[PDB]
């Protein structure tokens, strides 16, 4: 069913996360973590304190799809187990902010062709697939986008609900 999913998404905030490569999304799906550059780190920490649920919707650049979505379970923190992210050639792990813990809500893909009817008022009413990494997605658009994903029957949202 979709009822527990709708409960988790009620009054949530939503952010578009754009990844350079599938390997980092796979790492995030396996380890339940994400890390971003400091400008987006500050935005996500502010959002985590502001709303009952903060949802990250992931898309790998050039894939034509979203790869799933997850809920922040923590603000960012430093000093944990290091994460072997794939970095751009000139970059170092020291440029990153902290690590956010995340709980996956759906690890299934959604092609952009299925979201063409959804536009984001916070990005000039452009199709929701369009946006820089960290772009906030307005509540109604974000809720409908998450509801378009195929159900992920491997995930039990009972555990997600207890952290709220
Ligand atoms: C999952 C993380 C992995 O590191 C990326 C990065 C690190 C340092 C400089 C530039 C970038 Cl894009 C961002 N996404």
């Amino acid at each position: 069913g979709t009822s527990k999913l709708k409960y988790v998404l009620q009054d949530a905030r939503f952010f578009l996360i754009k990844s350079n490569n599938h390997e980092n999304v796979s790492l995030a799906k396996a380890k339940g973590v994400w890390s971003t550059l400091p400008v987006n780190e500050k935005k996500l920490n502010l959002a985590f304190r502001s709303a009952r649920s903060v949802i990250l919707i992931f898309s790998v650049r050039e894939s034509g799809k979203f790869q799933g979505f997850a809920r922040l379970s923590s603000e960012s923190h430093h000093g944990g187990s290091p994460i072997h992210w794939v970095l751009p050639a000139g970059m170092s792990a020291k440029m990153l902010g902290g690590v956010f813990k995340i709980d996956w809500i759906c690890r299934r893909e959604l092609p952009f062709t299925k979201s063409a009817h959804l536009t984001n008022p916070w990005n000039e009413h452009k199709p929701v697939k369009i946006g820089r990494d960290g772009q906030e997605i307005e509540l109604e658009c974000g809720t409908q986008l998450c509801l378009l994903f195929p159900p992920d029957e491997s995930i039990d949202l009972y555990q997600v609900i207890h952290k709220m």
